[PDB]
């Protein structure tokens, strides 16, 4: 999306759901190897990029002026 100012909304975030959505879509891992990092059932990685995500676009919508 933007520039590397994504470390930034990411840190914005709180720490469950941060590291869901960088591994996801920073670094590409699918949702089940994201649940083998995490240890935690492959559902509750997606609940956690759902929330994540939310929060993230809800600062890119701010982001238009």
């Amino acid at each position: 999306l933007p520039d590397s100012d994504v470390k930034q909304a990411l840190q914005a975030i709180p720490e469950e759901f941060r590291i869901a959505v960088y591994l996801a879509d920073v670094e590409g891992f699918a949702y089940k190897e994201i649940a083998d990092i995490m240890g935690t059932p492959i559902g509750t990685v997606m609940s956690r990029l759902h929330r994540g995500r939310r929060q993230l676009r809800g600062m890119l919508e701010d982001y238009a002026r």
